[PDB]
């Protein structure tokens, strides 16, 4: 909710995309990534509840939006597996992160919102 | 060629074929003249609207007929067409590439501007 | 706010994009635009009350975004003159549209979120 | 050439230039093996990556420098890079496009397909 937060968009319908797991993972000292949150969009196509501000601290993130299931439940046929985004968080910035993704079957587009 | 459309379909992943496109140069009474019309190929491109000679300074607006190429396959859209305003060779000729990337319910359009 | 929104997002910034102008029309009998509806963005790039559910019934609507003069103020050239998104409103549809802007200098994609 | 990376700058309007490009591939242990990689030309296009006969079934991925571009013009952007992840060939050879557009903070990723 706080500090980061997921939107998931559709293109195809013009709506929230509702129930698309999404995993964020942050990269560990051997180069890994390692699970860090995840969960499943609401009706209002939004994810809040990630993270603290305690836990959220600086490193390099992973967003993994699992848009393929998302499609194959609309018998669509997509073309990524997932849309994932990937980022260095900084202190010195603001301090929400809001990831949007906007989705087509053979497209899509991802915007960060840094807001205090 | 100083004038060039491209139009892609981001549900099919394909290039978006028989689109319609009509270019209009604003008058000196601030009204909109035809300029050129065409219809996108097989590749989805729109070449041959305008010349060197005819291309002049102004402000052009470049209409995207999204709406009747959607409905042609099924698919009731959210736009009417796609409209893309810009002043042009206010700095001398340039070469203009305007894509614009189709979903149902969304799209884009981004200009390419090469100096010849 | 109730049955019609206008979200604007910067690219380069990854801000909301804030005190641009916008302008809704609605198509006359004669095909000439008539001023609709008009405000500036928020500080969280939205834009509110624009019309009542008493006041936007069905019929064609183009909502201008004031991109260039927003590029401006940033000292960074542009290339559209504005974002122009056009439309027929719909009494079968969801009762909620956010006409949604992502801006970039020389791009823009634009969506349709249609709601309950 | 069935594989093909194009890659334009949204801020300039221009092709985005000597933008690092690595191909993988999923190996059978589930790792990411090096696959191919190169560099965009001054057209903002990468060729050359494989070749039929290379190109198998899979899961590919293809990431796109965006970091190490922004940088060089001297923005700090929010991603790391531009990942795209995909099976390819799985109804047999295609030839793919993979097109990134890039802002400072967005990016949208587009493939074309065309069956030979
Ligand atoms: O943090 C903020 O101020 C808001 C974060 O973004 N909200 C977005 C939002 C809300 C409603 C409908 C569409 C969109 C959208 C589309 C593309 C990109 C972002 C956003
Ligand atoms: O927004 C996105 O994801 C991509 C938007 O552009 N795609 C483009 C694209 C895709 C395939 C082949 C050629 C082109 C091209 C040429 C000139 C200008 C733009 C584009």
């Amino acid at each position: 909710k706080c500090p980061l937060m997921v939107k998931v968009l559709d293109a195809v319908r013009g709506s929230p995309a509702i129930n698309v797991a999404v995993h964020v993972f942050r990269k560990a000292a051997d180069d890994t990534w390692e699970p860090f949150a995840s969960g499943k969009t609401s009706e209002s196509g939004e994810l809040h509840g990630l993270t603290t501000e305690e836990e959220f601290v600086e490193g390099i993130y992973k967003v993994e939006i699992d848009t393929k299931s998302y499609w194959k439940a609309l018998g669509i046929s997509p073309f990524h597996e997932h849309a994932e985004v990937v980022f260095t968080a900084n202190d010195s910035g603001p301090r929400r992160y809001t990831i949007a993704a906007l989705l087509s079957p053979y497209s899509y587009s991802t915007t960060a919102v840094v807001t205090n």
